[PDB]
């Protein structure tokens, strides 16, 4: 049978292809995750239909504890796999079976070049420069649930004033950084994509944590380990590396 | 219920404690992997006995397809867990169940400072400088099975003259790097440890690949997913980073 793969739009993992006519099915999309999905299907030998997550969300719980986003699609068995920049977190790993990481990364800071800010501590210990993250993503959740004093403070600043320091998505966060005196807490992978294309911005400090993106499957899924094994094979052959270079490719900056 | 944990001595993951009196049981060991094991037993609430792997090996296949080392202990159900610098690889993941990486790393180069050598390619195209890796480890295997031009060539060199360029273990590799004109391809985490303690040695280039160390368990183990979830919690709390900083920090160079 055909596997239903839930995903979400986000450059450069999943994007609408460009054509002079209307596109249909899997052909509507392209990006790192589509190349990954293609490699996985060739190795494990399965057909698949890509379907954008209806509510456009990654995955979190409501006050009742019920899930949404791609996580929910897997939990309800409306999707067999979730292929996207979906962070392997403690809370999510409890409700679905993640494959092993096909990409390793961490949270970092997106800000302007030629500045004296050099770390999260610098941001936390002042108030003139605003900073935040994408609402309901694994980055905001990191700050929300953190116990490390520096990060507890930064959270206080983020959730204050009805969370006005937070943005709805990466595109909005990036524009806010570009237009105002705002710093964006975002995953290193996405920051790298930006900095390579926009020399006016840079990453501040290093990674404040370590985590990975993994293919999601429903708990008990028989595809989880098979996918984990294909991912390890792809990494060992250098394919994951080639795929990353193919999609992050930019002129670079001085 | 006391779990049996197979491991292997390797600084600073698993080391004998220093005492003037004989040590017994788990008290004989100390290191990053033992602190991790303690954190894990505390979250999951299990008891455990640390036992060094009999043949002193990590885990590889021979031509008959038979496994040895820690991997074999798990396959044979002689250990409930494998906690050590055991690399999560394609061939091993097919015979045992790895938890999720509690440490991420990659293969890099250990060599002395002050030379023109800047990458693996610099080594592969030349022949005067010798280079190799610890025999039968995941690093050597990477080169042995690689189909990438540069690495294929480096393997051709490594396996030359009856593998004279390979060493039996990390300690031997380090001494060879310190004494002769030799470079040791070895996982970055170990290189970092060495360079913190040998101001004359350094890492050449970056990581040529990406992989992690995972807690090993027999296929179908009920503890694998539980360990995974505990590890993720440890990393999100910053405890894994603290543990690394604790055992890696040298004295200054
Ligand atoms: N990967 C995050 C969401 C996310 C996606 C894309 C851009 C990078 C990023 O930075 N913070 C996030 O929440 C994100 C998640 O799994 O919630
Ligand atoms: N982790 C490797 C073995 C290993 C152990 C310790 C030192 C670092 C290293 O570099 N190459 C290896 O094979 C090693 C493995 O699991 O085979
Ligand atoms: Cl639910
Ligand atoms: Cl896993």
């Amino acid at each position: 049978r055909t596997l239903i793969v839930t995903t979400i739009l986000e450059e450069p993992y999943v994007m609408y292809r460009k054509s002079d006519k209307p596109l249909y099915g899997n052909d509507r999309f392209e990006g790192y995750c589509l190349d990954l999905l293609k490699e996985l299907s060739n190795i494990l030998g399965f057909l698949y239909d890509v379907k954008l997550v209806p509510d456009g969300k990654y995955g979190a719980q409501n006050d009742k504890g019920e899930w949404n986003g791609m996580v929910k699609e897997l939990i309800d068995h409306r999707a067999d796999l979730a292929v996207a920049p979906l962070t392997i977190t403690y809370v999510r790993e409890k409700v679905i079976d993640f494959s092993k990481p096909f990409m390793t990364l961490g949270i970092s800071i997106l800000y302007r070049k030629g500045t004296p800010i050099d770390s999260a501590d610098d941001l936390a210990k002042q108030t003139k420069i605003e900073y935040g993250a994408v609402r309901d993503g694994s980055t905001m959740t990191f700050f929300k649930k953190s116990k490390i004093s520096t990060y507890e403070k930064m959270w206080a600043f983020m959730s204050s004033r009805q969370q006005s320091a937070l943005v709805k998505n990466s595109d909005e966060g990036i524009q806010r950084v570009l237009t105002t005196d705002y710093a964006l807490l975002m995953e290193s992978t996405s920051i790298e994509y930006v900095t390579q294309r926009n020399c006016n911005l840079t990453q501040i400090g290093g990674l404040i944590d370590s985590k990975g993106y993994g293919v999601g499957t429903p708990i008990g899924s028989p595809y989880r380990d098979k996918i984990t094994i294909a991912i390890l094979q792809l990494q060992e052959e250098g394919k994951l590396h080639m795929m990353k270079e193919k999609w992050w490719r930019g002129n670079g900056c001085p």
